[PDB]
């Protein structure tokens, strides 16, 4: 509808780890959305030091401010998502993760950060997103 | 005018750190910002190992940046902020100054990184931006 | 044609380090390019752990998708880098590769990161773009 999906036969398979390698976005309207993080509406922390719950709670937020802008996780264009001392064991988890957000659309493109740190110790994901629409 | 921003009662707030949840752009032309740093117009060092004055002429320069392509803060859809060996203490201030960097306008979406290095040691903040036209 | 670059006067002059301060897009149809990395087709490692020979083949890995999509690097409007463990004396020869990779066209907008982690231990760089049609 919105955007296309680029999988070239000349590449590496992407989606087995939740991704596109590109998205073309054809519609002009598109919508920026800041860096999600493991809070909720009362800023408090969701999930603890448990990354693959903080996660959860990312992806969440995410689909909120899609679904309040008038978009669904279909409409993502591009993700990028910053972890803090990533571990390659939960490699799997984390692109299973992203991959189910898409509810069955194809999957954006992605951007695996392994970061030092995000604006508070407690905070152990971020993902931003852009959608079009 | 050119964007629309997005701060859904349903999330927490956060125009306190100086950044909106979404923006949504309406306009065709889209201005992309290469990550601005500390350096004067000799790429001459400004701040010092200050994070906080480097934060200021990091901003300035996009500021000019802007200006030049015919922008000012106002139209900024998206920020980027990459910190080097960040610690929390700082956030208040980072927050404070890119909040300051809108001159009034509603602030775009930012997202918050503490890296490991930038280009050289010298360097301890790194902002990119992006905005329409 | 479809996208004009912007190097301003009163900064300090960036194509040296091989990106332009500011592409402005006119174009509508914008494509978006996942993060992409040392790998061939088989997912298979290029470089070993060499950093300059896996930046070669993350730009060979970039030009292929855009070729795939129906462009070229010139079309290219930003560029995002982030490698493991940056060092400064690897700058020079990442600035000059990256601006080798625009095959003679102005460079388009970059930013440099220095990370913690990329997706797995092997990878050194990752480099994302995006581009117009």
């Amino acid at each position: 509808m919105n955007r296309r999906v680029i999988n070239p036969e000349t590449m590496y398979p992407s989606v087995p780890f939740g991704f596109s390698h590109a998205v073309e976005q054809l519609s002009g309207r598109t919508l920026h959305i800041a860096g999600q993080v493991a809070w909720n509406a009362n800023g408090e922390l969701v999930g603890g030091q448990d990354l693959l719950a903080q996660t959860q709670q990312v992806l969440a937020n995410l689909k909120e401010v899609l679904r309040y802008a008038g978009a669904t996780p279909a409409d993502v264009v591009r993700l990028r998502t910053y972890v803090v001392n990533h571990s390659p064991a939960n490699l799997a988890a984390i692109c299973a993760q992203i991959g189910a957000f898409y509810e069955g659309a194809d999957p954006a493109a992605n951007s695996f950060i392994g970061v030092q740190a995000l604006a508070l110790p407690e905070l152990l994901i971020e993902i931003e997103a852009t959608a079009c629409l």
